[PDB]
């Protein structure tokens, strides 16, 4: 038994609500929230720059450090940060960016990051201003985490399309 309440379940392991994730993370304190990363941590917009928005940059001070020491992520990829206030962890998670013409089938390397977390609240990756079709997204996700995810989706018309094209 966990916290996340008002989700509609999915699959054994999938459930999805229409939420705000900030909102959603400031009210659950999950132990791990996924960001809709990129490979340099910078957190300007869409998922990102919401999450680090609520933390009034402290997200982003502790990434620029986390850069100047290692260097960028892979798309793909993932680092474990500071949940700072939403989170006991952020899970920054590198789906590739349509509209900078990465390859697709990256999805599902950056989906597998979640499986080394038990429990996660996430955000469809590469939706939104990351491009891809959030449906393809989501059936990524079914077919990619065996883990238990909880998925935020802030559009409530995007997340009555998802429920409704679910097979
Ligand atoms: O969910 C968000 N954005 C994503 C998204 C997916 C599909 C359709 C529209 C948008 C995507 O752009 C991303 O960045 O993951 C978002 N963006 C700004 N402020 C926010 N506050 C809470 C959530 C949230």
């Amino acid at each position: 038994v966990n916290s996340f309440s008002g989700y509609l379940k999915l699959t054994d392991n999938v459930y999805i609500k229409n939420a705000d994730i900030v909102e959603e993370a400031k009210k659950v304190k999950p132990t791990v929230v996924v960001n809709a990363a990129n490979v340099y941590l910078k957190h300007g917009g869409g998922v990102a720059g919401a999450l680090n928005k609520a933390t009034n940059n402290a997200m982003q001070v502790e990434s620029d450090d986390y850069i100047a020491t290692n260097g960028p992520l892979k798309v793909g990829g993932s680092c474990v940060l500071s949940g700072h206030n939403l989170a006991k962890h952020c899970l920054h998670v590198v789906g590739p960016n349509v509209n900078k013409g990465e390859d697709i089938q990256l999805l599902k390397s950056a989906y597998e990051n979640f499986n080394q977390h038990e429990v996660l609240l996430a955000p469809l990756l590469s939706a939104g201003i990351f491009g891809a079709d959030p449906i393809h997204s989501l059936r990524v996700c079914v077919d990619t985490v065996r883990t238990n995810v909880y998925l935020a989706v802030f559009d409530k018309n995007l997340y009555d399309k998802l429920v409704s094209s679910f097979l």
